[PDB]
């Protein structure tokens, strides 16, 4: 399979050839669930300096990664076969970059769940990673007043929630294939609101196109995970490394702001014969926005954003020192008292 690759202008205007671009957009997510985009020389080579990081920083001991940990924030690291997806551990190890916050911002001395530094492993990481983020940054809110736009929207309509928005990335690294084992992560929908994917020239993503007929799961309802839906059925389309390109797309807030017109794309990732390197960009609302159904108007339904991703981050590490000192100090409650 060939994915359609578009060039973003620098800015959105609302122009009518923006409004085309836009339409463009959503179609190809309609039709493929994936897009192309073109990066230019400094988004290129930042994505290349952000992986030469994750490469370095993986190669220190267990002892060290292990102790890029914080309990404010979930940001930093996740070894391998702590995260699992449908009940099964995942193979990647991870470095998940939040919001870098100083104890001396007003939300972390407020406690807020989640609020706080990131537990760097050295300013070159930082640097590297906050560069790249700048980019990917920019980039999502050109796709969501694009999108907007395209379904004839206000401009501001998505950006609006958006607005100092709770973004955050995955830094990924696969091992190589070690045994007949080769599901380095299965099936699933990202729970948030806009993807932007990077790799190196390894591979090993794969996404599932919308299917005509298909009835699909709205995963940000308890009883309706889309974990390990259609893993072993066609079609998978196979994400293939590509050089001067960014992929993107949709995530479960998409699909629920847009009733599913917009379809969050079902991905898995295959072991390689050598090691991997991926980023994961979630391009989200404000810790204290809330989506909403924008083609129901009388639908009472939402998500509110630090709550949903509170929610998940505490199933997802349980034992982690970030969900222990919620717990003791409950912090649930500032969430309670913001909304
Ligand atoms: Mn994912």
């Amino acid at each position: 399979t060939n994915l359609q690759t578009f060039e973003l202008p620098t800015e959105v205007t609302g122009c009518a050839a923006d409004i085309s671009l836009g339409r463009a957009l959503i179609q190809a997510w309609q039709k493929d669930g994936i897009f192309q985009i073109k990066t230019d020389s400094e988004q290129d080579r930042k994505t290349q300096e952000a992986m030469a990081a994750s490469k370095q920083f993986c190669k220190e001991p267990l002892t060290f990664k292990s102790s890029c940990v914080s309990d404010l924030t979930y940001s930093g690291y996740v070894a391998s076969g702590e995260e699992v997806t449908a009940g099964k551990p995942d193979f990647p190890e991870i470095f998940t970059v939040c919001k870098d916050l100083s104890v001396g911002d007003q939300r972390v001395k407020a406690g807020w769940p989640c609020h706080g530094p990131v537990p760097w492993p050295n300013n070159t990481y930082q640097k590297s990673m906050k560069t790249f983020m700048e980019e990917l940054g920019l980039a999502g809110e050109r796709l969501l007043k694009l999108t907007a736009l395209g379904f004839e929207l206000p401009i501001n309509t998505f950006t609006d929630l958006t607005r100092d928005g709770w973004h955050h990335m995955r830094v990924l690294r696969f091992p190589p294939q070690t045994s007949t084992l080769s599901r380095g992560i299965g099936a699933h929908t990202d729970y948030g609101l806009l993807v932007i994917a990077a790799q190196d020239d390894v591979g090993g993503l794969y996404i599932r196109p919308p299917v005509e007929g298909e009835k699909r799961n709205r995963n940000w309802l308890p009883g309706e995970s889309s974990a390990g839906m259609f893993e072993h059925d066609e079609p998978w389309t196979f994400v293939t490394p590509t050089p001067g390109v960014w992929t993107v797309f949709p995530g479960d807030i998409l699909q629920f702001m847009t009733g599913g017109q917009l379809l969050s794309t079902p991905h898995k990732v295959k072991l390689n014969t050598r090691e991997r390197f991926a980023c994961a960009y979630f391009h989200e609302p404000n810790f204290e926005a809330s989506a909403y159904p924008l083609f129901e108007p009388s639908a009472n339904e939402r998500i509110h954003y630090g709550e949903h991703f509170t929610n998940m981050f505490m199933r997802c590490y349980p034992d982690r020192i970030t969900t222990q000192r919620i717990n003791k100090e409950n912090r649930l409650a500032h969430l309670e008292d913001l909304k």
